[PDB]
């Protein structure tokens, strides 16, 4: 989706990849950590399942925390393209919005 | 995905077939109006996107409005599991949770 294809059509030049690295590594781990809860909730789900297959508190709580860990990927990525593009030059800000637009106007039809 | 796996999974009976048939309907009607709100808030973010490249009070709302449906696919696709579940005659549905759990499980690494 829509990091990695901003990543893909609209590469950082060497000076832009340099000045983003930290950035670019902060949202990879805020990544790694929402897709972490995701996952145990995915465990927590296994495990009630196992003792109780039916829709207990334990797998309302786990849906729960599926549910949050989905949206705050969303929200974690748009925030993240919106800071990409504030350390690009701005000359290159024209081509990401266009890709970026596109992108979510596909996501629209 | 995790529907995909299912759906593969379990042998059916025609009488569970053709429940199963009825509850896939039911459960295409959901993911279609989740999308159809997830395409329409895609729209509006890159409407103001296009305006203003910036979080305006227009890229807020429209963000919480993809928070939101990124969930709900997940709520729905879990909810559907247990419909499915709940069309298998009894005799059926220990083999299916075996299968589910499996599925979880390995969703957890
Ligand atoms: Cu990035
Ligand atoms: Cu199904």
């Amino acid at each position: 989706d829509l990091h990695e294809i901003l990543h893909e059509a609209v590469p950082l030049d060497a000076n832009e990849r340099e000045i983003l690295e930290l950035k670019e590594d902060a949202f990879a781990q805020r990544r790694r950590e929402i897709e972490t809860r995701l996952r145990a909730a995915n465990g927590k789900l296994a495990d009630a399942i196992a003792k109780n297959p039916a829709w207990s508190p334990e797998v309302e709580a786990a849906t729960q925390e599926v549910e949050r860990a989905a949206g705050d990927l969303q929200r974690a990525t748009l925030v993240h393209v919106f800071e990409m593009r504030a350390g690009l030059k701005p000359e290159h800000r024209p081509a990401y919005d266009r890709v970026l637009i596109d992108a979510l106007r596909r996501g629209s039809q």
